[PDB]
């Protein structure tokens, strides 16, 4: 039903894309149903290389087990498959709650920019909750425009 | 802006999920302009792994793996990684231009994983971002419920060549059909 197709949002910002060397810098979590409400909004944590990355996983994945059913909700987000790629060794408990879907909104744009240029033209941060605010209305912003 | 806007279609066949532990054992790669037509069909390669790793798999690895003929066809093979590596990214550079074309397919953030470890100049090649058709898939469940069930269901066994055809018939599915 409406509870499976609930969404787990999340923003990370880490030193780099190297997996084996960089590390998750800053994360922030929150639920949209949907139709991208926001549902409840998580912490936004700064990881030490403020909080450990331990701990912040634990406060993460209580926060998720209270909103989202297990295994059945994809990680949502701008370019999530970077964040997911580094949610899989560095929060790998987390990461056992969601499904290995992502709805990754620069998917979206990729294909707004390709089939919607004109649309693409006029599309639509000191947290990363507030990166998460941004990547929903820009995605609410290609439902309304690119989708029937 | 055509050729960059070209898409680097992929569907890899692995041992298990496991990145520390698992290896590549097929690849297909296919190219679509922006509009999803049909440019030129790639290599479609069995890589050459290990009978420790392939006989420790899992359960349904060995089963569908095994009935599939793959199992099989890995241990027959003479191909190495970095060879088809090589062929991969031979391919791709006569079909795209370097650094700005996504890899696309479906949940293609796994495949890219493997990529990012085992082909790291293939994935060079090709731009940071990706087009996840199950993205598009998971907005269309939600967005579009009567159009998600005419959605043809996905016939082909774990086979790279089928598969990527079968995920971008998919993406063309949701064009067709959810798109504006
Ligand atoms: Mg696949
Ligand atoms: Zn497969």
């Amino acid at each position: 039903g409406a509870m499976a197709q609930r969404m787990v949002w999340v923003d990370l910002e880490m030193t780099g894309l190297d997996i084996e060397k960089d590390q998750i810098i800053e994360m922030a979590c929150l639920i949209t149903d949907s139709d991208l409400n926001i549902l409840a909004e998580g912490p936004n944590l700064i990881i030490k290389q403020t909080i450990t990355l331990q701990q912040a996983e634990y406060e993460f994945l209580s926060f998720v087990r209270q909103q989202t059913p297990p295994g059945l909700c994809p990680l949502a987000g701008n370019s999530v498959h970077e964040d997911k790629k580094f949610l899989d060794k560095y929060m790998p408990q987390f990461m056992k709650h969601l499904h290995y879907r992502i709805i990754d909104v620069s998917t979206v744009k990729e294909l707004c920019r390709r089939w919607y240029p004109e649309e693409y033209e006029f599309a639509p941060s000191h947290r990363a909750l507030d990166a998460i605010s941004e990547s929903i209305k820009e995605l609410q912003f290609y439902r309304n425009n690119i989708f029937k």
